[PDB]
C-alpha cells in the first residue's frame, strides 16, 4: 500500500543531503524530484518510499537480452509503482510504460567550456578538433543513434567510431571532461541540465545555440496502472498552480553560484 | 600494450582523491590497491591504466544469463588485463580466471555496534532480535548460500527469507546500517574491512569473535594470461620485502582515527 518510488541520483533532481549517513528513509534525499514527489503524494493522498534505481540507469531495452534496465525496467517488471525523475518521454518507452503529461520541457543541447568556437550542431559536425559525446546510455544517445537528420547522422557516425570513447557514464563525468579538456570537448545533454551546470562554480561552462529537439520529462507508471491517471492530474494541477516553476527556480537559480 | 587494470571503489583499497575532478588518469585515485598496482607494475615493468569496473561488482556468474559480472566478468570477456582489488580467491572463480598467491589474508567476520550482546556466529543464529546480513553480492553471501555447516545453513535460511531485506549494496551501507540500528543489526563482512572500519570515527563499531573462515585476496588475470606468472612472482617478492605489511599499516593504522 506504500507507493514504491524509483528515482535516480542526479543533481539537482535527487541528491544525498549533507552527512546523510545519519538520516533515515526519504529524509536522506533532497532536490527537485524529492520536492515534486512530496507534492504529488500530497495531492494524490498516498504514502511513499523513495528508492534509488539499482543500476543507476534511466532505462534502455538491451538488444542482447531484451531486458529493460534502469527505472523503466523497474516499472516494466513490477519492482516499483512510479518513477519520479528526469525521465524523458520517448516513443519507445511510451510503448512499455505510461507517462504523465510533461512536468518539464527541454531539448538536447550543446555544453561547451567558455571560449570554445562552437555555436551549433552543424559546427561540431563540420570539424574534428573538438571532440563531442553524450551519456553512454539514455535518450540523448538514442536520439543520435536513431536519427535520420543529415547533421545528426553525421554526428552519430563520428561518435560511435571515436576512439578514445566520447561517451561518459554520468553527467558529472561529462562536465568534468568539458572542463578538463580546455575547450577540446563539447558535451551533448538535455537543456535544463546544461542550464543547471551553468550555475555551478567555477562558472566556466555554458549552453550554446538553440536546442536540437523538443521534448519533456514525465512521471512514469507501469502500463495500465490505476495510479497513472491521478498522477497526471496532479502534474497538471501543480503546473497550473506555478509549483513546477517554483521548484525549478529554487533548485536552479535560488541556489545558483554564478 | 598499456595494461588495463580493472578495480573497484572500495575504501581503503581504491578511493577518489579530494577534489579529484581536477586530476587525470591514475592520479585521480589513491589507496592500498593503487599503491599495490604501482609496485606490481614497477616490478613487472609495464605501464597501466586504472579503470573502475562498470557495474561496481566483484564478480558473480548470473544463473539466468550465465554471464559473469563485475571484475571477474571484465577478465573473462577480455575487457581488462588484470584485476587489482580486494577480490576473494574462490573455487568457482579459480575455474574461470587465474589468481596470484594471496597478497592479503582474511576471513568472514562479524561487525557489531559496540554494546551489542553478540560474540559469535552461533549466537546470531540462536536469536532473532538482532538482524544480520551481508553484501547483496560477493563471496561472503555466496559462502553462506553454499555452506552445509549447520550454523551457517541456519544463518542463510534466515537471511534469504528476512523481510525487510538484510542485504546491502555496499560496505558503506552495511556500516551505516550497523550504526543507525542501535545494536539491532550485525554485519557480516571480511575481517580486514571490519578492522578498517574499527579505525573510522565515530569509533562505534568493532569486530567480535573469531573469523568464520580463512581465505585471501589475489591479483587476478584472464585464464592462461602470460601476465599471471610475473604478477604472482611480484606479489611473493613484495610480501617477502615487507611491502604488503607496510601498505596495510599505512592505510589502516597510520591513517587511523580511533
Ligand atoms: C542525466 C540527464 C537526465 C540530464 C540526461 S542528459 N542526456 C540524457 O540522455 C539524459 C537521460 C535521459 N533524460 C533519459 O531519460 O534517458
Ligand atoms: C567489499 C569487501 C571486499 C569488503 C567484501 S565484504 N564481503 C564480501 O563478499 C566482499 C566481496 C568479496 N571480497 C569478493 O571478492 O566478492
Amino acid at each position: 500500500k506504500t507507493v514504491v518510488v524509483t528515482t535516480i541520483l542526479e543533481s539537482p533532481y535527487v541528491m544525498m543531503k549533507k552527512n546523510h549517513e545519519m538520516l533515515e528513509g526519504n529524509e536522506r534525499y533532497e532536490g527537485y524530484c524529492v520536492d515534486l514527489a512530496a507534492e504529488i503524494a500530497k495531492h494524490c493522498g498516498f504514502k511513499y518510499k523513495l528508492t534509488i534505481v539499482g543500476d543507476g540507469k534511466y532505462g534502455a531495452r538491451d538488444a542482447d537480452t531484451k531486458i529493460w534496465n534502469g527505472m523503466v525496467g523497474e516499472l516494466v517488471y513490477g519492482k516499483a509503482d512510479i518513477a519520479i525523475a528526469p525521465l524523458t518521454i520517448t516513443l519507445v518507452r511510451e510503448e512499455v510504460i505510461d507517462f504523465s503529461k510533461p512536468f518539464m520541457s527541454l531539448g538536447i543541447s550543446i555544453m561547451i567550456k567558455k571560449g570554445t568556437p562552437i555555436e551549433s550542431a552543424e559546427d561540431l559536425s563540420k570539424q574534428t578538433e573538438i571532440a563531442y559525446g553524450t551519456l553512454d546510455s539514455g535518450s540523448t544517445k538514442e536520439f543520435f543513434r536513431r536519427s535520420k537528420i543529415a547533421v545528426f547522422d553525421k554526428m552519430w557516425t563520428y561518435m560511435r567510431s571515436a576512439e578514445p570513447s566520447v561517451f561518459v557514464r554520468t553527467t558529472a563525468e561529462g562536465v568534468a571532461r568539458v572542463r578538463k579538456s580546455k575547450g577540446k570537448y563539447a558535451y551533448l545533454l538535455e537543456s535544463t541540465m546544461n542550464e543547471y551546470i551553468e550555475q555551478r562554480k567555477p562558472c566556466d561552462t555554458m549552453k550554446v545555440g538553440g536546442n536540437l529537439d523538443s521534448k519533456g520529462y514525465g512521471i512514469a507508471t507501469p502500463k495500465g496502472s490505476s495510479l497513472g491517471n491521478a498522477v497526471n492530474l496532479a502534474v497538471l494541477k501543480l503546473n497550473e498552480q506555478g509549483l513546477l516553476d517554483k521548484l525549478k527556480n529554487k533548485w536552479w537559480y535560488d541556489k545558483g553560484e554564478c
